[PDB]
This record gives structure tokens, C-alpha cells and sequence, in this order.
């Protein structure tokens, strides 16, 4: 009913941004754990516009190492169109990842209505890997290099990206929960003067003071769109296992939760990615339901579940 | 010696505030942890005022959907005037529970005696619910109810509560450690305006602020007497998982001990449950061992344990 | 290259600080895992002065209660005088232990060439008792008492240990993780004014804020080389629970990562001990490694390895 509360699902089952099949589970998993019930439950309006169906792209090889270019280029062009579509149908997207080069596509569609979108980056990583700069190859660690209107120039011709223009300025994006950074994306983070709060800043701040400074830097000056990208890895192992680039240190189930509901209480959320949850990769069905619940828990908060409680506004003692 | 170090123990075992058996067994666990010679070594004057025989009662239908109501009731009494003699014999209380439906006794017995009393709730819950806005119908979850002066006219005549007087007002409790409230029960804690850290004010403010502003809410006016009901349920299941109605994303072991060297070090500790300690409920003899050991420690630092470290006024060089 | 990232190590494959057979195997667990690769990875000059060859001393029976005096004595001695070379060679000592006594040695050799020095002390326990006020009779909890300048005439003349001459002050410790401390050692710590941060602080404070009191209060005055003396029973179990002395509550590995990477950022460290990793202690082959890789991840942060990320200064998009 609320703005903040009207959301529009799309299931992304797609993993060819990295090696390790499964991701592609990500939605089927997340839907079975009952999100969508739950989300109807906390007072929200949720439309489910299905599984984007990416077709089989056999002929991809790679370009100098960059792994299934095509394949991923796709995948995130028919995202962005589904997020587009979404945000002008007045709702907030909500893309079920798949793996996290599809924040491309997520990111794109949703700057196409709102061009003024800051996005905050939940992650182990910093995902600003070109396609000259990775040593993998793997597109999910790259998405970011692609948005951002100061690396045009660096970014070649990558077959299947033809579609991509860059959406958003240095400026535009936090970072939070990085632990794991690549040289060449130390470089540019520092040349391009990207505000981040590694695992070294929530430890010396406080997730409280991270958040009121996020949201000061991107809300400040006016109020816009905020657009979360949350990669599960972002949370320590110990809460999201079942995740192919896991890193010790992360950010605690509770951290989690208070940066999302802080993003809730804005009222300004308009586009959620939660990516990267891999169900083949629990060592035990428990990892897997641990993930799975820890990223339900995640999105309810990003929709209005509060810690401290929620009631309908009634009088509850008549 | 110390008035804060004078104790009169209370065993409590008593599970029909809530349906999990086990829970009775609290007390001998504790007491087979080594409890009261761990007090006695910390420099306590310990007196054990023994076990509760709670006589069964077989005719205990249910009062609409709350359960077990003559029962709960009746135990609530007789804690209630075990309570209040242990104060009047110059000791702090210490109530070994059970269920936390007991706190309706303890509290009661206690402010029998010292009226001005301040109450302190660490609690995943806050445990007032109404005998009418209850959907488990389990007593455990009703408690701060009975006890609140501002909800008399709300609460219904339940058979075994007619001893019962509200004894606290909203601006006498402070709650730590919420992220499980019910509807209902949020609208009572905004429409009343007590005082709550949920876990989402310990992330953004870190314990050290949480007992700050605490105690400076409770005792900033003037000195008096602190009731600390600790339901094991505040912290994470991580620590104490052989609980009834376990939470993730819970207080941890350093925040409980935090909160409780706080609490002793303002020497106004008056009375102490520690509750809902349900052995039968670990998953492995070890998740049985951790609950109490932790429960025991959080204990041992209500009566002065400190991490810091402890001596005799003696010269230790000499 | 640069001073800070300029070491030479030195394994101190010793055990007889304390009862348990395995800790001499520190030096060799932590080279397996690849320390001495790891730290040239990270651009640091590493030389490395081997193990030291620390000779039986089968006649060695206890003076009083204090177990393998003579041993600890010439243990120690030895590892001054490795040290002391190390320093006098330009580089950041980093010894590899071995039980916590060593850091008779460690500090007292360092200290022959940077008398200045100030020295950061990670640990579960003040390490501080003498030979007259502890009861298990065990070295590696009184090392601190025969470094210290006001404790000179409390300490017996101990078999092994008449080549010592205590070298810092009360002034130049400070003591980060305290939870289990002996009455003689409070009693110690707070007759002789030593800065400490218990658990309890750390909880108060934040690790943010513990970290700029220790630095400031060690460099305020004045710039000096820093000795780190670091016990991994400092860091929780869930951590390092390959280790003699655990106790639950410890700082986290984020903590610990937090720690180094500020002492490291001083520019001014100059000694490290990484001290009582015993992999014969390890419940399992994952707890071992889990100890063994925390331990290396410390190490690292020490010689400037960053969560946020590092990077040579070259333009990595050219
Ligand atoms: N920086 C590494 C890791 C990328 C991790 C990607 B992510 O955060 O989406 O899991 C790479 O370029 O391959
Ligand atoms: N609010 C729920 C849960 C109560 C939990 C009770 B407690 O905190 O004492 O374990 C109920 O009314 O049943
Ligand atoms: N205070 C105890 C414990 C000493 C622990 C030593 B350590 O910190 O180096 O492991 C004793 O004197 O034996
Ligand atoms: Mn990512
Ligand atoms: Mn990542
Ligand atoms: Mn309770
Ligand atoms: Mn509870
Ligand atoms: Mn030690
Ligand atoms: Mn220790
Ligand atoms: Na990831
Ligand atoms: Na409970
Ligand atoms: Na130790």
C-alpha cells in the first residue's frame, strides 16, 4: 500500500558471471522459503513478473579472458528491460540473483527512469574490475566497472555489452563490507575517490555511524532513489555459507539487518538486488536453509520488518 | 559482606507459563553448575532459600485461550511471598527459573518491599501481551502486563491472579535485547512510551551507550532499587540454545556480561531472575552445558565477577 | 622495501613456559601455512634466522612451585640475543612461538637497541603474575613481572634468570582482550597504574576507540618503536581455539584484524610475537587450521596488508 512497500519480484536464474553452477537456484530457493507470502504478510503490494528466461548461448567464447561475455551481456540487456518495466509500473524491483554481473542489467534498467539513483553496494568485494584489469575473467566481479561514466574509456568492446551505457558517477555508490579488494580495484577505488567503508571502517565506526554517514553522503544534499545491490558474501560466511566467493570477517546477521532497515526508513528504496545465494554450495542442507534465511531476513527488512515490532494502525487494546 | 553481595537463592521450578517440559529443571542445573559455591568464592553471602514445591493443579482449564491460568497464578504467589521475605531479611533475590511468567512474583514480592523499584527486561521479547491480545495463549509471554499500572482496566479477571496488584508503571522498566514483538505488543510498548533498546538501538549504538542511557533513565532522577529479569532468550542462541523460544541475531556473551558488570557496579542490584533455562531443549549435551555455563556466568557478574579481574583489599605482594 | 615491511623472523620452537605438549610446533604449522611467502607477496624485505635450537635441560626441578626455571631462563636468553641481532640487522623482529614465557626474550632483546620501546600486549591474560604470586607455578603467565622496573626487588633470584634486567615501565605497556586475571595480578595492574583495556572497556568503547587511546597514550608524547606481543587466546576460541588457555568472550577476528592494521599504520612497529598457537590442541584437523590461518592473517595486517585493499603505486589501468 505504502510506496516503500510496492514491489515488483523478478526472478533472475542466471550464473554465467562466474564458474559455479547453482546461483542460477538463487530464485527457486528464495521463492520456496516463502518470501513472497512473507513480504504479502508485513503489509506489502508484491507482484511477481517470474524467472527472466535467458536463453542458451552456445557460441561464446571468451573475449581475451573475460568468460561467456555474451551470455552475460544478454542476460543483463533482458534484465535491465524487465527492471524498467517494473519501475514504471511505480513499483520497487526486486531482482532474486543469479549471480552479481547482473547488477549491469539491474542498475541500468532502473537509471533509465530514475537517471538520479545512488546505490549502495553490500559486499565482500568491490566488484570494479575492468575487463583489462581482472585475473579471473569472471564477469560478476566486474559489474560495477561498466556503470560507471569515469571508466568508459577504459572499458574495450566487450561482445555483448554494446547495449551498456554508464549510469552512474563515482559519486553515486557506497560500498560497504569490502574485505577481499584486488590491487587494480584498490587503484581505481582511490583514484576515483569512491566512498567505502571497508571491514576496517565498521570496526573502527560502529554499522551505526556507517549508516548515518551512507546515507548523509548520498541523501544530503536531496533525497533520490537509493538502489541496493546485496551480495550475500557481503555477511560473514558464518551466516551465508552457500555462496561461491565467501570471505572470513564479514558483516554480522545483525549488521545486515541494520543497514537494511536503515535503507527501509529512508522511504527512498527503489530497486533491491539479492544475489549470489548458491544453494549447491552448503557443505549441509543446514548451510543452505541458514543462507536462504538470513537473505529472506534481509529483503523483509529492506520492506518494513522492524526488530523492534510492527503494528497496523489500530488500536490493538479495543 | 557487601550489600550487594548478599543473596538469598530461590529455586523456581516451574514450566506451565509455557508448553516445553524441562524447563523445571533450571533450577538443579544451575545449582550442578557449582552456582552457589561460585558465588561463595566471589566473597557473597549466600543463603539458599531452597526449591518452591509448586503443588500440581489438576483442574486448570483454560480462561479463553490462555493456558494452565490457576497454576501460573498460584506459583506467581507463592514467589511472591518467598520474595518479599528474602527482602525483608536484607538480601538480593535471586530467582532460579522456570518459566518467566514467575516474573509476575518476583517483581511483585520484590516491590512488596521496595516499591520505588526500577525494573530491567533483557529479553529477545517483551513479554506483555494481554490475556486478551495473546495468540499463543502461553502465560510466559503475558507477564509485564499484570505487573503495569497503566494496563489494570485491560486485563481481564484470569482464575489465580486475583492476588495480584500493578506494581511497576511504563516509566519504571527499560526492555534490551527486543527483535521478536508481537503486534499487539508493539502498539502497548508506543501507545505507553516505555523505554526499549531493541537490537536494532544496540547495532546503531553499541551496549556501552545502551547501559549508559539505561541506567541514567532509571536512576538519573534518584537512586533505588534495580529488579534485573534476565530471560536467557536475550541472548543469541549461539550461547544459550537450550531455550524454549530461541531468536537469531541475539546479544552476545560479551554484551550480556556488559550489561550485567554495569548493573552490579551501580551497587543498587535488588533482585534477579535468570530464566527460561530448559535443558531437555539442547540439541547436544554440550548446547545443554553452554546454556547453563553461560547462564552462571552472567549470574556470577550481577554479584561482582568482573572481566577485569578481582582481589581482597590485601597487599598481594606482601 | 620500506621500514615497516623490512622482518626477520625467528621460530622459537619452545614449550616449557606451560604444560602442554604441541606449541613448539607453532614455528612449523605457521611457516607450512606459507607465513614467509605470504609476507614477500606483500612487498616485504623477509629474511629469515631460522629455528632456534634450544638444548634439553633435563636437570631442572622447581624452584618453589615455578616449573622449568632454568629452561624458560636460557630459552629466553637466547631468544634476546637472536633478537637483539635482528634489530641491530634494521629489521622488525617477528618471532614465531612457542609458549608466552619467550617474551622474556623477545622484549628484553629488543629493548637493548630501542630502550624507548612500547609494548602492546593481545591477550586473554595479564601474563603478569611473579614468581611469588602465582599458584600454577607456569612461566608463560609471569612474563611481564621480570620486564617490569617497579617490580625488581618482588622478584626472586630464579634459577636461569639472573642474566635479566627489567626493561620497561609501567607507563609503556597496554593491554588489549583481558578476561581472566588472578587476584595478584589485579591487585598488580592497579597498584601500579597499568593502562589495560579488559573486554569490558572493549565493549564500552568499541574496538574504534580502544585502539586511538592505546596509540595516543603510547605516542602522544612522542614517536617510539612499538613491540606487539601477541597471544592468539586473545581472540576468542570460535578463532584460535588451538591454544592452551582458552577463554570464551575474546576478541573477534575483525578485532584482531582491527588492532594490527592501526599498529601497523603507525609506521613504528618494531617487534611481533605471535605466541602459543599449539596445533597437538586442536578437537580437529579444521580447528588447526582455523587457529593456524587466523594466527598468519594477524601476522599479514601487522606488515600492511588492508581489508579495503592494497596496491603498488603504478597507474594499474595503464
Ligand atoms: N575480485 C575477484 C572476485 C569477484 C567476486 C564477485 B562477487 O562479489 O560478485 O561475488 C574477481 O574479480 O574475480
Ligand atoms: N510473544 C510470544 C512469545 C513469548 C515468549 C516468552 B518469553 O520471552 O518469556 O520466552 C507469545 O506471546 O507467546
Ligand atoms: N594466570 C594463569 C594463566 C596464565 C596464562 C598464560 B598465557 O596468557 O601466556 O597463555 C597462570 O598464572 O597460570
Ligand atoms: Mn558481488
Ligand atoms: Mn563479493
Ligand atoms: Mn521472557
Ligand atoms: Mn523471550
Ligand atoms: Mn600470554
Ligand atoms: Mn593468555
Ligand atoms: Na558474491
Ligand atoms: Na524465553
Ligand atoms: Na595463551
Amino acid at each position: 500500500s505504502a510506496k516503500s512497500r510496492t514491489i515488483g519480484i523478478i526472478g533472475a536464474p542466471f550464473s554465467k558471471g562466474q564458474p559455479r553452477g547453482g546461483v542460477e537456484e538463487g530464485p527457486t530457493v528464495l521463492r520456496k522459503a516463502g518470501l513472497l507470502e512473507k513480504l504479502k504478510e508485513q503489509e506489502c503490494d508484491v507482484k511477481d513478473y517470474g524467472d527472466l528466461p535467458f536463453a542458451d548461448i552456445p557460441n561464446d567464447s571468451p573475449f581475451q579472458i573475460v568468460k561467456n561475455p555474451r551470455s552475460v551481456g544478454k542476460a543483463s540487456e533482458q534484465l535491465a528491460g524487465k527492471v524498467a518495466e517494473v519501475k514504471k509500473n511505480g513499483r520497487i524491483s526486486l531482482v532474486l540473483g543469479g549471480d552479481h554481473s547482473l547488477a549491469i542489467g539491474s542498475i541500468s534498467g532502473h537509471a533509465r527512469v530514475h537517471p538520479d539513483l545512488g546505490v549502495i553496494w553490500v559486499d565482500a568485494h568491490t566488484d570494479i574490475n575492468t575487463p583489462l584489469t581482472t585475473t579471473s575473467g569472471n564477469l560478476h566481479g566486474q559489474p560495477v566497472s561498466f556503470l560507471l561514466k569515469e571508466l568508459k574509456g577504459k572499458i574495450p568492446d566487450v561482445p555483448g555489452f554494446s547495449w551498456v551505457t554508464p549510469c552512474i558517477s563515482a559519486k553515486d555508490i557506497v560500498y560497504i563490507g569490502l574485505r577481499d579488494v584486488d590491487p587494480g580495484e584498490h587503484y581505481i577505488l582511490k583514484t576515483l575517490g569512491i566512498k567505502y567503508f571497508s571491514m576496517t571502517e565498521v570496526d573502527r565506526l560502529g554499522i551505526g555511524k556507517v549508516m548515518e554517514e551512507t546515507l548523509s553522503y548520498l541523501l544530503g544534499r536531496k533525497k533520490r532513489p537509493i538502489h541496493l545491490s546485496f551480495d550475500v558474501d557481503g555477511l560473514d560466511p558464518s551466516f551465508t555459507p552457500a555462496t561461491g566467493t565467501p570471505v572470513v570477517g564479514g558483516l554480522t546477521y545483525r549488521e545486515g539487518l541494520y543497514i537494511t532497515e536503515e535503507i527501509y526508513k529512508t522511504g527512498l528504496l527503489s530497486g533491491l538486488d539479492i544475489m549470489e545465494v548458491n544453494p549447491s554450495l552448503g557443505k549441509t542442507p543446514e548451510e543452505v536453509t541458514r543462507t536462504v534465511n538470513t537473505a529472506v531476513a534481509i529483503t523483509l527488512a529492506c520492506f518494513g520488518l522492524a526488530r523492534e515490532g510492527n503494528h497496523k494502525p489500530i488500536d490493538y487494546l479495543n
